[PDB]
């Protein structure tokens, strides 16, 4: 099998607009998230520009609720950490401490959120000061009930803050402050040791907060009564390696708990997974159980820090064996590693490590489908084709770049300004893509927050043709058909790319008859052979190509591809639930995941046709297979066509067949997001060669009601 491969998306490419045209600036990426209410509506929020901007927008399109920018007067006091958004009470209650010594609390109404008909001044904010911040140094921030924070200090001490009407803090003091936190002890080359610099923590039963220090050692505290219940040692010089060894003093995540399961990571090595089980023994203490560690080899040249961990249910991402999926986002450098250590297994000792492959639909397009911007001829399309693949965001930011270092526009006359443009668009989106933070979307597929907002990474699962094509890569097999394939894969990366597009648009004129069905098919394939293939072709690969076929029984084999390895699943409306709201992060994704797919196919048609283009070959059995193909080789190929005239304008009719509400859907389970594909691919090959839903649909909205002149000329 393969391995999951993410999409590429921007909320502004449905947009021609730079920026929101609901927005409103308020006055009073490090992390950002996005956060599923009750209301089960996502909200999205970003904290970037070194504190000094939150940006809400609604993960639901920020044109149909209001852009709320709430620009803070200082940076945060140590950490970017020190912030935690919850919902509270149906309010969102946004936390921050700040530099001057003070904490922020901030009520935004769910309303004035996804409504873009509320703009909204005064009681929004209230500025108090529980203690001084610029004094004695907070570096984390922790929401730990409803009613109840902890501010934890660099020099050791507790600080709860307890909620009065639902929004203000008033200052609780425990007992627990240092002056003899460091008068217990020695030490000489320590000093953190009995301070409380709290790095990590998760809070069980609601009870019990299990804290993870600087030094990490694991100290349970039952903050039910404020006292200090257990205490392990959890470094050592035998399940680690103290040679090879990291200081860790930034807050991040380093402890995960998910059921009682807890995951611990020791700066010693370059990482080390322990595994334990929280558990309460008699006395109403709760112990941690040991149950395994896993030592582990990393690679850098400047130290992999990680980023976050967190620890959830079972993952399919193309897995074998599964129990617990540990995500591990690691950065060092621009270089962000995800991958993810599968434990397979109850005891914690089979493992396999699943790499995250990153390569989107641009990548694979570039690699292979060259020839689709600028490169299509017409520089007029070729500017429209950029604007398309990376969104207004990067677009705008790109005019920017060229006016720094001085570039004449020559936009629509030059092919050569357009490969300079394409260089940024290309410079700028994976800047703009790379990683923040893991966020789970539906508590389950793993989604990737990125830095600035209005970007994100999702990544999906492969279905069995794309676990195959990547499989091509490493030239595995595993039935007759799937060697049939591989061989063919052989001659065609001997050909070139022109070439084997070339082949593909004779196959689509014998579906519109441009090259006349007044022949036998027979004859057209002749006319493919000597206007494309001479002076390409192997005379090796001809030779090998019959050994292959002679031992491979065809239309056995053309049953198979056509009927379970194109064709979709059969899935419809009732194996997905129906959203009650449009969101556009749901609606592009499929789309592009729709793409990639059909992508795929449009090449695997053009490769298994061209055989009977070089060997003058009886189609009286094999005929039925053959029409199809031309068939399946047409709608794959129009679609992508469809995409560059406008990839909005496709999305809206596509979503309206599959869902029940109409625009839009809500996922929270793979099983959900393969279904939804499926039903949408379902609909394309159910439409007629004719009259395609999506022909009337582009006709009426340019043609007809009447747009200028570049809608008119592609759409041509």
């Amino acid at each position: 099998m393969a391995c999951l491969s993410r999409i590429d998306a921007n909320l502004l490419q449905y947009y021609e607009k730079p920026e929101p045209n609901n927005t409103v600036d308020l006055y009073v990426s490090e992390y950002s998230n996005c956060l599923l209410l009750s209301n089960s509506e996502y909200i999205c929020y970003h904290f970037s520009s070194r504190s000094t901007l939150l940006t809400f927008y609604p993960l639901s399109d920020a044109y149909h609720g209001k852009t709320i920018n709430i620009h803070l007067p200082n940076a945060s006091m140590n950490q970017r950490y020190t912030l935690t958004i919850q919902e509270v009470e149906q309010q969102l209650l946004v936390n921050v401490i700040l530099k001057d010594g003070s904490f922020l609390t901030l009520q935004l109404p769910l309303s004035f959120l996804f409504s873009s008909a509320n703009t909204l001044n005064g009681e929004w904010f209230h500025l108090q000061n529980p203690y001084d911040f610029t004094v004695r140094v907070p570096h984390f921030l922790f929401y730990v009930s409803p009613q109840f924070s902890v501010v934890f200090l660099e020099d050791g001490g507790l600080l709860g803050l307890k909620k009065v009407d639902g929004v203000h803090y008033e200052p609780l003091l425990f007992n627990d402050n240092s002056y003899l936190k460091s008068l217990t002890r020695f030490f000489s080359r320590s000093s953190k040791s009995d301070y409380d610099s709290v790095i990590s923590c998760k809070l069980f039963h609601e009870r019990y907060l299990i804290v993870l220090t600087q030094n990490c050692h694991l100290k349970i505290w039952d903050l039910t009564s404020f006292t200090l219940i257990q205490d392990y040692d959890m470094v050592s010089q035998s399940d680690s390696d103290p040679s090879h060894f990291r200081k860790v003093e930034a807050v991040g995540e380093y402890l995960s708990l998910y059921n009682n399961t807890l995951v611990t990571l020791l700066p010693l090595e370059n990482g080390l997974f322990q595994m334990g089980t929280l558990l309460v023994d008699s006395s109403g203490i709760l112990t941690y159980t040991f149950q395994n560690n896993i030592p582990t080899n990393l690679s850098a040249s400047a130290i992999w820090s990680i980023v976050d961990l967190v620890l959830t249910r079972p993952l399919e991402l193309n897995v074998e064996a599964s129990y617990l999926n540990l995500i591990v986002l690691w950065k060092s450098g621009t270089a962000s590693k995800l991958q993810i250590l599968n434990v397979n297994d109850e005891s914690f000792k089979n493992y396999e490590w699943i790499e995250s492959v990153n390569k989107s639909l641009v990548d694979l397009q570039s690699e292979h489908d060259l020839d689709i911007v600028t490169k299509t001829g017409d520089v007029e399309r070729g500017f429209c084709n950029l604007k398309s693949r990376y969104g207004t965001q990067i677009f705008e930011r790109a005019q920017q770049i060229l006016s720094e270092n001085k570039i004449i526009m020559a936009h629509n006359e030059d092919e050569e300004y357009l490969a300079n443009l394409e260089t940024i668009l290309r410079d700028v989106k994976t800047a703009f893509n790379e990683a923040s933070s893991i966020t789970l979307y539906g508590d389950e597929i793993i989604l990737v927050n990125c830095f600035q907002p209005y970007n994100h990474s999702l990544y999906k699962l492969n279905t069995t043709v794309e676990n195959w094509f990547y499989n091509m890569h490493s030239e595995t097999d595993g039935s007759e058909l799937f060697k049939y394939l591989r061989t063919l894969n052989g001659f065609a990366s001997t050909l070139s790319n022109d070439v084997l597009r070339s082949i593909s648009k004779k196959f689509l004129d014998i579906i519109t008859g441009e090259l006349p069905d007044s022949m036998t098919t027979v004859e057209k394939f002749t006319d493919i052979f000597k206007n494309c293939l001479e002076n390409q072709f192997e005379i090796t690969n001809l030779k090998i190509l019959f050994d292959e076929l002679n031992s491979f029984d065809i239309p056995v084999v053309l049953n198979d591809l056509i009927n379970n390895q194109m064709k979709p699943g059969i899935f419809w409306k009732k194996d997905f639930i129906s959203a009650i709201k449009f969101d556009g992060f749901t609606s592009i994704i499929s789309l592009e995941s729709l793409h990639q797919l059909l992508s795929i196919h449009y090449r695997i048609t053009l490769q298994v046709l061209l055989t009977f283009v070089l060997f003058d070959l009886d189609t009286e059995i094999f005929g039925q297979h053959i029409s199809t193909l031309l068939d399946l080789h047409y709608k794959q190929f129009l679609l992508l066509n469809l995409y560059r005239q406008d990839k909005c304008l496709l999305a809206e009719v596509l979503l309206k067949d599959s869902s029940e509400f109409s625009f839009g859907v809500k996922f929270f389970n793979y099983g959900q997001l393969i279904a939804y594909i499926d039903s949408l691919n379902s609909n394309v090959y159910n439409a007629s060669i004719t009259e395609n839903s999506f022909f009337m649909t582009f006709f009426r909205s340019y043609i007809i009601e009447n747009t200028s002149h570049k809608n008119i000329r592609f759409f041509l």
